[PDB]
């Protein structure tokens, strides 16, 4: 039974892109160093500790009271914003993956903790946030990529992600059996990369009175697709402390879908947003 | 040869929907009163009279200079911002048209002025700005509507929009003959509504001709023009509907998106901003 391929972080990017086309997913081993993972985890500890907001919680109010979720970690976790978000290997993968569609940016990056006693999810595709994706044919340029960061170990017992290899080629999800999937068992520092249309399920957490399984999910989408999370209320000084790449990911610059769009997107006064704003960056004059 | 159907501005919206389904386009007669057209034209004149810019012009630099252009007219034309953008008939059409797709907003609205002596555009579908639309099948919920506001007369001579009726059902555009199209001859204040996938062409101007093109898209699609640099006092002078159109509020794609889009801190954008509107504090 074929398993998810595990590649070294410094492996060939064309190999990675071909695995996405064939299997639909793969794992990078030891992409993030321990100190970066540990730093990010402390920042996420802090956000987990903040008690539930008083009024409306748009996503959280739609799920049961046990739902553990922290949105838009880019705005509250410097290690994500300044280091993880701009990881060169992730962007090498994105550049290759999105060659046909053009520029991409961050639609969302958020935290989940899955506590002991949670059942596995049903098999599904991530095509709900932008429902138009449901009607995109297989042969169309991909518009979404999932980048999944385990922040605790992912094990068979605690709900390692279940992925059905090659299932992006299926017409529909159908009703597959659990033994058709393989597990994304991983350690902190690893990353799981999942192609659009791949059938998968969150593994829940079958441990008894154990610690929660922690994960950060980042969705990189074609700039044609509206970000779920809008980073437009971030302080200007915080945004100007990021690199150009980081700013581009968070929607603060004009971007370019592929031809036949020959102009761009996210612009105003027929000029680039960053020029209208006179936006500085950490790595630009 | 069947022509574009002309409806009264107070016609039933279900009749308008049937025409978009069958023909792919129709014309509303006298939607905007003379005084609205006049004030909008006066505002556009002011922008056209201001000296040209010292730097790159992203869209304008892609066309020959007989193509005249005022971008994102909502930022400079109060009549568009306060009256045209929130027209109840246009929004009745949009609400019906996008019932399978969810919320919609303004991707772009800009002036095109075509000087005399220009030939017509090639036939095309409006699927270039968001190329993913090219791969969306006919059966999918529509994600874009083209709304065309003539600000001068559209005649057979001066480049009335050329529209091929029923062409949304075509698998591909190819290279059509001009005689397949019919003309959207119109007076200022009329509006031409064109469904996604309908093959059409700008008529150029073979005598300037003035038109404002507005593209209302599913909120799933990133606006071409971003209105995020609008002064807060300008934003708060608009109605809630206007603010929603210009990207200043959280919006709702169709279920299975049960949450929304364009939000932060799991809250509505307008709540995080504490945004007032003309018709809601
Ligand atoms: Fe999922
Ligand atoms: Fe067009």
């Amino acid at each position: 039974k074929p398993q998810l391929q595990r590649l070294a972080a410094d492996a060939d990017v064309d190999r990675m892109c071909r695995l996405l086309e064939e299997d639909g997913a793969f794992i990078l081993k030891g992409l993030l160093p321990f100190d970066v993972v540990e730093s990010f985890n402390r920042e996420l500890d802090v956000q987990m500790a903040i008690p539930p907001p008083k009024g409306e919680r748009l996503l959280a109010d739609k799920y049961p009271p046990h739902f553990k979720y922290v949105p838009n970690v880019a705005t509250t976790c410097p290690t994500f914003r300044n280091t993880v978000l701009i990881n060169p290997v992730i962007h090498a993968i994105c550049e290759a993956y999105f060659q046909r569609t053009g520029d991409y940016w961050l639609s969302a990056a958020f935290l989940r903790e899955i506590e002991s006693g949670m059942p596995a999810q049903p098999f599904h595709r991530d095509d709900a946030t932008h429902p138009l994706m449901h009607f995109q044919p297989l042969e169309a340029p991909p518009v979404s990529l999932s980048v999944i960061f385990p922040l605790t170990e992912f094990t068979e017992e605690n709900g390692a992600t279940e992925v059905i290899l090659g299932s992006h080629r299926w017409t529909e999800v159908g009703t597959p059996e659990r033994d058709q999937a393989v597990l994304a068992t991983m350690d902190p520092g690893d990353v799981l990369i999942v192609r659009q249309r791949v059938v998968h399920a969150g593994g829940g957490n079958r441990t008894t009175a154990g610690k929660p399984r922690r994960v950060v999910l980042a969705y990189f989408n074609s700039v044609q697709l509206t970000p779920f999370e809008t980073y437009r209320t971030m302080p200007r000084e915080m945004v100007e402390s990021m690199t150009v790449l980081g700013q581009r990911m968070l929607g603060w610059r004009t971007m370019k879908p592929s031809d036949p769009n020959i102009v761009g997107i996210n612009l105003i006064d027929d000029k680039r947003l960053e020029n209208v704003l006179q936006l500085k960056a950490a790595d630009s004059p």
